[PDB]
């Protein structure tokens, strides 16, 4: 499935040539923004560090279905029509394949980091973008500065709507929220998060996004109440047994408290 | 049982008796990433600041392990304050105290915590370099309390060529005893997925010196798992060739992961 899904990113629109200077063949994924650029630029990515891009080879690298949920949705030409839309028609700073280092650096950082090159826009217009599951208005928000961390009036947090209101065409902008927003563990008058949220509106496959994403387990709400309390209120069966495994950590790798050395130590 | 254990351990470090921020008896509140308690009205400020800065679980209320809890058992407020607060006068200060309103409480907490307003100023790889091959802590905290950036390959002494990233080196030289400096290079860093000439991440690297706690970390970090280095290996890929049979184990695990538990 992972090389049918490779194969179908490689086909959406601007995809054939790196997002960031054109060269052909993109073969590198930023995961978290869904476009794909030419080695040189990947490197370029790299360095912003985890927060702006995360870069793995479509080619080399481990991938699954779930690291192209965003890259399936997203593509070259999607992404440019947002985050590069004040570029003249002739490319103004924009890079070519050839370009030296230091002008490829100074546009990937004005671009990524300063959004120097993308649509301006200035909250009911977010909410709006949301429930119409419009992925490229939450870009331009994001491009925007946004904070998803500022309720929104339709009194509903950003990554709380998203989850409440999800739908399977909809993951995507969950998914882009989750991995790009600032605001993961905020909690709401209540105190629900939004894996509390996930649990709330069953919603089991931005559960997944969201442990994914390393979302807060096993924290409760201004109820008293875990995710998984009110999964097994509900009778959403599945939504419990991702929580169940989540607080067993079938994964998050704990480590362990190692005897001999705490008493070698003391 | 042990969770009990670490909780009573990490509240009876110095300055623990008291918030980080404003001085309220008894915090309940860890920020995990940074190792401090505070009371409840100064976690909310810290959760609004953001994952990128604060991520607040209660001792009391919140379900937390052993894992959550390692840079709270090595930190506590009185160490973290010696940096964090180094510039505020004895008396007279912007520090909030228990009574104080919120956008007083929210202006301290954010200049404090984004703006590092108030930390002691330090100038420096060299700097940097010595503190994480002496396992310490509190000048690590120093250097990101200066902004420095983590994603700057650091010089060594001189010999030389092997400049290292600081997250790369802090996970070559980890012992027992420095895994909190590993955690908070991890949580706090910017740079992760950070290279390095050979192509080489840090989970690379800890497969490469059998450090399975490092890898732990770096996987509950998020660290990308299955990718190559330039001679095409993974991390899982070096683990084997050296025989560090808990490296593989953990590795096999991580790959095998990437592909539980499928979207619908
Ligand atoms: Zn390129
Ligand atoms: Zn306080």
């Amino acid at each position: 499935l992972t090389k049918l899904l490779i194969a179908e990113v490689k086909s959406r629109p601007g995809n054939s040539q790196c997002c960031d200077c054109g060269a052909a063949d993109p073969t590198w994924l930023s995961t978290n923004l869904g476009v794909l650029t030419c080695i040189q630029c990947s490197g370029v990515h790299r360095e912003l560090g985890v927060r702006f891009s995360r870069m793995q080879s479509l080619t080399l690298d481990l991938l699954g279905p779930s690291e192209l949920l965003l890259a399936l949705n997203m593509g070259n030409t999607s992404f440019n029509e947002v985050m590069e839309a004040q570029l003249p028609s002739h490319g103004g700073p924009k890079p070519s394949a050839e370009s030296d280092m230091g002008t490829r650096r100074d546009y990937i950082m004005a671009k990524y980091v300063e959004h120097r090159f993308a649509r301006r826009c200035t909250p009911q217009r977010l909410w709006t973008a949301i429930c119409n599951r419009d992925l490229l208005s939450v870009l331009e928000a994001f491009a925007n500065g946004q904070d998803f961390g500022q309720p929104l009036p339709g009194e509903e947090l950003v990554l709380h709507l998203a989850v409440k209101v999800a739908n399977q065409a909809s993951l995507p902008l969950v998914d882009f929220i989750i991995q790009n927003g600032g605001h993961l563990d905020a909690k709401a008058a209540d105190g629900n998060t939004a894996l509390h949220y996930a649990a709330l509106y069953n919603q089991p496959d931005c559960l997944k996004l969201l442990l994914k994403g390393r979302a807060l387990v096993g924290t409760v709400n201004e109820a008293g109440e875990t995710a998984l309390d009110i999964a097994r209120k509900k009778h959403h069966k599945e939504c419990e047994e991702l929580l169940e495994q989540a607080q067993a950590g079938t994964f998050a790798f704990p480590l362990h408290v190692d005897y001999s050395w705490v008493i070698s130590t003391e």
